């Protein structure tokens, strides 16, 4: 129920412990007025300060003038902060506006086409994103809804994704959640307490070449459908062979405990963990922070299910891209398909009550 | 509270405490063989006993023959029962199979077309339903997913709806939840503690005309989309006039506290509470047990959210039908649209370990 501090050198919602629920929204910018967009960013930052503390935006949800719409839509009244974090990011397409072309970070790289990609352009891309994570889904939806309302006429929601449950962990002292394939997901990630690994693999540094991004990160989002019917037909041995870990304990093959270190040579050459491991990718390491989703049925008699994959890294070119390239032969590919994609530059944190989202860029 | 007893004179999930999350699935039957369908009901009931106790179905999720698919898909391993209830219901279309046409209860009435209906046929109807309620959405999804898997070849999933109410870890039990219009939702309802009211308004009685339904109930499901962005542009006074209660406290107009009894005469004539109140409907009273939903963003950039309405009643003709008919002029109609509908006969409870879902019918 507690609040997560909004201010810091970094935005919350990255190294923060992973909350139960996600509402991810991608926005496109509809205004050409740089000043009006900067004003929006300040208004959004002010609202985010209220929302993450459990307060209503503006002058509140009721008690104002009867003839005016309330400033806050009111469905979070009486609710605790619920560890709400709000994380903003800027997509490549933003930098074609407002005279920003020369400020696009080199580390904000467009993703190549990958084998098997079946990307829906409507559920991909976006000028900017807001990742809302909280333990209460109503608190998360309330935040996105009120940011979008405040932004009416300056931004429109391009697409959004809800995650009903996490499939990641930044807290290895807590139980690792399972994805909808039934495997623990998050065992060998970067923990929020591992400051040295966050500096090396997650946070952008001044010497990296883009000063306004110092203290920020780069986000890759991949909407991944799972072929549940095919998976659920597979034998237990086939499933464990796909990953290189056993299903029950989640230990590396041959070992007894989840957090025992993998011995990669004991795994099949196309095992997911073997191909995605840093040792197999020149040391490339990611902070995974994804969530599960199900968006109804496929219309053909089956549940739809997937994983909304989110990875934070210091440089997309040295994080997601090499690892995903190495997954070209992944045995998992038989059971999944990437159907949505987006990359964002996540700016540094809001330092204090005078600062605002994107101040280092604008 | 950890688990909710599965066995009883009534199915759990109706009068039992309302859990934080919903996964509602409608199934269509694909087999013509009555014996095969009875076998499935027995297998499902065995699975449900395991699931509601927090155990895996069948021989488990791991540790079986390596060359065999696991009996349980495994994504609920390590989770608690989370107050899971599983409630099955039979739709009108089921009674066109297996020679059951003369056993369809008269109280399982087809709903008339209502003004403003915009029903998606693909998200309506269904031969069967399973209402999975729990505090952990992964527990509920795992239940539906495994029931669907066990039934593969005999049933398919027609449509599926995830929903949420309050988050109990952070929200007191005595506090009324708010719907996504920001108003308290549930103040004047039948509570599961009111045994006499349940006997009068909710449970089917032997003398009602269908003996196999004694101790059962009748369920109406309506997927009601809210026009969120239009609602949020309405003035505070307009919103309160729509309902006849104030937004902050939820008290009836002219009264001071949420639970003060309404003075209907002081509300506008087409106020929602005034039109839906039992005194306006010849005494008709419902057990409302619905959930909020938010499924994402639609093609126009609007929030796909609303109320997944669920009502239980002794007879659809004397519960939902008269009340919904009286909402023909509801001021709320400007802001909502009914887009899915289904009705189900919910059979009596599973009395003991040898009983099975549907045994009184088959
Ligand atoms: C539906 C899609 C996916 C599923 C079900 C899945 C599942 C898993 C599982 C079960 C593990 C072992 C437990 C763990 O350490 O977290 C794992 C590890 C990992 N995955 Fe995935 N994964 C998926 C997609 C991806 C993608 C797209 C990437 C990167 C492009 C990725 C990168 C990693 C990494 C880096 C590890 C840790 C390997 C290590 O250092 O030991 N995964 N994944
Ligand atoms: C999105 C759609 C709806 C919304 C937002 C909504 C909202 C509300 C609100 C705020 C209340 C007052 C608090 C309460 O007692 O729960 C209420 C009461 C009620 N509503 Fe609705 N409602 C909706 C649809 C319906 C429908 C479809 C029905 C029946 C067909 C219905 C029947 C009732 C009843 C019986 C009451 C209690 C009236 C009383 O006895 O005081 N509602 N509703």
């Amino acid at each position: 129920g507690s609040a997560v501090p909004f201010h810091g050198a970094h935005q919350a919602g990255i190294a923060t412990p992973v909350q139960d629920r996600l509402h991810f929204a991608a926005f496109d910018v509809t205004t050409e007025d740089r000043a009006a967009f900067v004003a929006l960013l300040k208004e959004w930052t002010a609202a985010a300060r209220r929302l993450t503390a459990g307060h209503a935006v503006g002058e509140g949800a009721y008690g104002g003038l009867p003839e005016a719409p309330p400033d806050d839509t009111g469905e979070a009244l009486g609710l605790k902060p619920s560890r709400l974090t709000l994380t903003i990011g800027f997509g490549p397409s933003l930098f074609t506006r407002f005279g920003l072309a020369d400020l696009r970070p080199e580390a904000l790289a467009d993703l190549p086409k990958f084998p098997g990609d079946n990307l829906d352009r409507a559920r991909s891309g976006g000028d900017l994103c807001v990742q809302a994570c909280a333990d209460d889904p109503q608190v998360a939806v309330h935040a996105i809804r009120n940011l979008a309302r405040i932004g009416f006429g300056k931004v429109v929601v391009r697409w959004s994704q809800l995650g009903f449950g996490k499939t990641s962990s930044t807290t290895p002292d807590k139980q690792t959640p399972r994805n909808l394939l039934g495997f623990k997901d998050g065992t060998r990630n970067i923990a929020g307490t591992e400051k040295d690994r966050l500096d090396r693999f997650v946070w952008a540094a001044e010497k990296d070449g883009t000063p306004w991004m110092t203290g920020g990160s780069y986000l890759v989002a991949r909407r991944i459908r799972m072929h549940i019917e095919t998976w659920d037909r597979a034998s237990l041995q086939e499933q464990e062979d796909v990953f290189g870990r056993d299903k029950g304990e989640g230990a590396p093959v041959g070992k007894a405990k989840e957090r025992d270190e993998p011995f990669l040579k004991a795994m099949k050459p196309d095992a997911h963990v073997r191909l995605a491991h840093p040792d197999s990718n020149g040391g490339a390491t990611l902070l995974r922070r994804g969530y599960s989703f199900t968006d109804g049925t496929d219309g053909l008699g089956r549940l739809d299910a997937g994983l909304f994959f989110l990875a934070y890294q210091r440089d997309i070119r040295t994080g997601f891209v090499p690892v995903q390239r190495n997954l070209a032969t992944d045995a998992l590919n038989e059971y999944i398909q990437h159907v949505g994609s987006a990359v964002f530059a996540v700016p540094p944190g809001v330092r204090d009550a005078d600062d605002w989202w994107g101040s280092t860029l604008f």
